[PDB]
């Protein structure tokens, strides 16, 4: 029932989830300037050489790339994290125009998509149980801005098609998600929530400074997929992004001066 529509997108969706007006929802506004500088944080540990993903899926919010997290193949540590969190799967966050997508904000500058990297932390075992616990998943989020494109997001893009509609998954074997990442791994961390239903406060947030560049056409590829199963009336999936929550008592660290 829930989505991004007028009638059910995030205004509505404290009715069947009332942890929406919760203590520490997300995303947030990062304001540079009041996030502190943690010395004590450690560099981000990112292992992916191992990772094997599995499909790639339209279910209907976004589209959904998974990897197999029944061992310790692809795994985040380090930065503020204690143990070790296995990558589940990522997907995006996107808008209707390059001015809008993203669901972290920075300085209030919103970017044209976000991706989320999310990781459930071993110790509970499985990511229904994780989801249960204030430390139980990892979400490595990359701001995403247009320009030149990304050569590791275009296998990505180009099974898209195969996809267009709720419901529908494909093969997606053998991609490599180091291919996403930017240069730096200077962060800001926070506790937070997922930004869809159930919007369950079990997240640390690891958003990543630097964003990564697609082109235009990457991204248009994005838009045209649909929210609508197939042979429904077409709803173009766009602006599938949650507005910035208020931060309440939380600080947002950075690890980088
Ligand atoms: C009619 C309609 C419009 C929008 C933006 C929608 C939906 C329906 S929706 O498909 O019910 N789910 C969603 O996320 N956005
Ligand atoms: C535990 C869990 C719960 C929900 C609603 C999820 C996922 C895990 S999920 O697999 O990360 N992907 C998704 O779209 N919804
Ligand atoms: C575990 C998980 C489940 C769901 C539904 C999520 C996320 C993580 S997420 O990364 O917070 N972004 C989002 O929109 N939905
Ligand atoms: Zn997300």
């Amino acid at each position: 029932h829930w989505g991004y529509g007028k009638h059910n997108g995030p205004e509505h969706w404290h009715k069947d989830f009332p942890i929406a007006k919760g203590e520490r929802q997300s995303p947030v506004d990062i304001d540079t300037h009041t996030a502190k500088y943690d010395p004590s944080l450690k560099p981000l540990s990112v292992s992916y050489d191992q990772a094997t993903s599995l499909r790639i899926l339209n279910n209907g919010h976004s589209f959904q790339v998974t990897f197999d997290d029944s061992q310790d193949k692809a795994v985040l540590k380090g930065g503020p994290l204690d143990g070790t969190y296995r990558l589940l799967q990522f997907h995006f966050h996107w808008g209707s125009l390059d001015g809008q997508g993203s669901e972290h904000t920075v300085d209030k500058k919103k970017y044209a998509a976000e991706l989320h990297l999310v990781h459930w932390n071993t110790k509970y075992g499985d990511v229904g149980k994780a989801v249960q616990q204030p430390d139980g998943l990892a979400v490595l989020g990359i701001f995403l801005k247009v320009g030149s494109a990304k050569p590791g997001l275009q296998k990505v893009v180009d099974v898209l098609d195969s996809i267009k509609t709720e419901g529908k998954s494909a093969d997606f074997t053998n991609f490599d998600p180091r291919g996403l990442l930017p240069e730096s791994l200077d962060y800001w961390t926070y506790p937070g929530s997922l930004t869809t239903p159930p919007l369950a406060e079990c997240v640390t947030w690891i958003v990543l400074k630097e964003p990564i560049s697609v082109s235009s056409e990457q991204v248009l590829k994005f838009r045209k997929l649909n929210f609508n199963g197939e042979g429904e009336p077409e709803e173009l999936m766009v602006d599938n992004w949650r507005p910035a929550q208020p931060l309440k008592n939380r600080q947002i660290k950075a690890s980088f001066k």
